[PDB]
């Protein structure tokens, strides 16, 4: 619910969509592709290249961001956790008192 | 984290605060014997098993709040990394198909 993760995964859609438009464009491709020619084969070539490398690039710096929200989570659930046993161990020496002066009411 | 974040660990600083206090009254108690009769060493017992049923219960409250919170925290890093496994799957089923069409288109 943080805005944060949801402009993350407004971007996951978004590269998602990106994909699914690039998987319509090989089919289409695959209907009639390029041609023979030298010149233009390597020019398809080079384009596909660039296609796979942006894909790439903008599959990392996603990883990129979930890396970060995952910390900032696992961040809070460690303070939240370890003050939770720093308080429970203090209960724990409140109460041997209470109960030892307990017993000390006389023996 | 942030506000449920906030307002915990003001809670358990609050608890802590209870606990210093009682643990404080427990110090002048810590002496002050003054001997005692039936009927009231019999009312102090029950001062005390009181006071540790009261604690304990603030206790569990705050480890209600720290397993909310941490679950929280975990649904929404399971999220992000769902979503983030599911990118990279699409991104290699994209990836194998702009290979192939490439490679035609190559030798």
């Amino acid at each position: 619910q943080n805005l944060d993760l949801q402009l993350y995964m407004r971007d996951c859609e978004l590269a998602e969509s990106w994909m699914s438009a690039r998987e319509a464009f090989l089919n289409a491709d695959d209907d009639a592709n390029a041609g023979g020619n030298v010149e233009a084969l390597i020019k398809k070539h080079e384009d596909f290249d660039k296609a796979i490398n942006g894909h790439e690039q903008k599959i990392a710096a996603l990883q990129t961001v979930a890396d970060q929200l995952i910390a900032q989570n696992h961040y809070a659930s460690n303070l939240v956790d370890e003050k939770r046993k720093q308080v429970l161990e203090r209960w724990r020496h409140l109460k041997e008192g209470l109960i030892e002066k307990r017993s000390r009411l006389g023996d």
